[PDB]
C-alpha cells in the first residue's frame, strides 16, 4: 500500500521486544515487505505475537546477555536490528533496584544487542532502529527510571551514528507519542489523563502501532539513505502543544 | 523504488523553489509516484529545471503576494505543498534590507503559502512539508538572517501543526544536511569549508537531491499517518557529531 511489496526480500531483521504491541507490529512490517524476522521476547507464542510464515518468534530474556549472544552467533546474516525492548515499573522506579532493573532492559540490552548485531550489519551495512519516547524531551515524575533510559537511548542513538557510519551502518530512533497497545490498556481506564492527552494532542486520537512500524519501515530503507542518527516523532503533533 | 508506484495517483503536489535543486528533485521525486506537481520558482525553464509531463513549471517570485494567491484560486485541489523556496545572502544579511528580504521569502512566503493552500488541503485532508535546515540548531555567523529564519521555520511547522490538525492537515518539515547541488557548487570550490563539514559527518559524504526527495514522499503519505509537527534530520549524521 505505502512501499513496494518485496523491498526488503533476502534481508533478515531482528526485532527485541517483538511479541506484543509496536514490537510485533514492527516485525510484520517488515515481513509484509520480503524481510525474513526473528522476533524475540516474553510470552512468543502469546495472543498478540506477530504470526507470519517469515517469522520465527523466539521465547528469549534480553537481559540473560549470554542467550543473546549465542543468538546473534547463530544468525548467518542481519541486515536491520530494532532495539524495541523496553519496560516501566512507574513509581515503584524510586527504588533503586527497580530503577536499575528499568535501566539493564531499556538500555543495556541495546547496547549489547547493537555490538553483537554490528559485524553481520558491517557485512553489507544496514542499520539499527531504537525506541525512543515523549519522556525522551519531558520529564516523568511517575517514572524515572524510563524517562532516564529514554534519554539515554537517543544519546546513543546518536553516539552509535558516529561510531558505526564508517562500516554503513545507520542508526536512528522513533520517539512515539501515546500509542494505544494492550501493554497500557489500563491508561485508557483513567479518564483524567486520556482527557489530558487528548487534549494535547493536535490529531486528537491515539496512535496506533502499525502506525510507528511504517516508520521503521521508512528509517530502515533506501530512501532514508542519508538518514542517521536522527530522532523521528511519531505522536500526533504532542510534542507541539 | 522504495514507494508503491501509484502512491499520488490522482493527486496534485505544488512546490515552492522547484526551479533547481532539492525542490526539483522533490518535484520529481512526486511526478514519478503518480502525482501531477506544479513547480513554482525562478529561471523556471532553466537548464536545472524539473521536466517531466507530469509537472508543470511556472514563472513566479513567491513574495509576489497577489500572483500566488492567484494561482492558488485556480488550482482545483492540492493535496500536498512543499515550502522548499529559501535564499541566503550570506555576511549581506547583516544589513538590515537584506536580513528582512531573506525572511520574507524563507519565512513570510511559506506562511502565505501555507494558508493559502489550507482550504484546498482541508478538503480531503494532505499536508504541508517545510525545509528547515542544520541552521536550525546551529547559528551562523556567515548568514544571521537564514538562520534565524529557518529557526522560525521550525517553529512555524509546529504552529500551524497545531492549528491546521483539526482539518486533517499533517504539517512536518526536513533539516537537510549538506546536499550536493549545482545551486552550491562553489561551497565545494572552497577545499577548507568542504574538510570541515567532512569532518562533522559520519557518513563523510554530501548528500544528495534524491535522499531528500524520498523522505519528503514519506512524510507526506500515508506511512506517516501519526506524523505532524515533525522535524526529520537528513543530514548523513551531521547534527551528532
Amino acid at each position: 500500500m505505502v512501499f513496494q511489496h518485496d523491498i526488503y526480500a533476502g534481508q533478515q531483521v531482528l526485532v527485541t521486544g517483538g511479541s506484543s504491541g509496536i514490537g510485533a507490529a514492527i516485525a510484520m512490517q517488515f515481513a509484509e515487505l520480503g524481510a525474513e524476522v526473528v522476533a524475540l521476547g516474553l510470552d512468543a507464542d502469546g495472543v498478540h505475537a506477530p504470526r507470519h510464515p517469515r517469522i520465527r518468534r523466539e521465547e528469549l530474556d534480553i537481559t540473560d546477555s549470554q542467550r543473546l549472544q549465542r543468538l546473534f552467533e547463530a544468525l548467518p546474516r542481519l541486515d536491520v536490528l530494532v532495539n524495541n525492548a523496553g519496560i516501566s515499573r512507574d513509581r515503584e522506579e524510586y527504588d533503586l533496584a527497580t530503577f536499575e532493573r528499568v535501566l539493564r532492559l531499556n538500555l543495556s540490552a541495546a547496547m549489547l544487542a547493537s555490538q553483537l548485531a554490528r559485524p553481520l550489519l558491517a557485512q553489507r551495512g544496514g542499520s539499527i532502529l531504537n525506541i525512543a519516547s515523549m519522556y525522551s524531551t519531558f520529564g516523568s515524575a511517575d517514572r524515572p527510571a524510563y524517562s532516564a533510559s529514554k534519554g539515554a537511548i537517543v544519546q546513543l542513538t546518536r553516539s552509535l551514528a558516529c561510531e558505526y557510519a564508517a562500516e554503513r551502518i545507520r542508526v536512528n530512533a522513533i520517539a512515539p507519542g501515546w500509542i494505544d497497545t494492550p501493554l497500557g490498556a489500563g491508561l485508557k481506564a483513567d479518564v483524567e489523563a486520556t482527557r489530558r492527552i487528548m487534549q494535547r494532542t493536535p490529531l486528537a486520537r491515539w496512535g496506533e502501532a502499525p502506525e510507528v512500524a511504517s516508520a521503521a519501515a521508512f528509517l530502515c530503507g533506501p530512501g532514508a539513505s542519508f538518514v542517521t542518527g536522527a530522532v523521528l516523532a511519531v505522536d500526533g503533533g504532542y510534542l507541539c502543544a
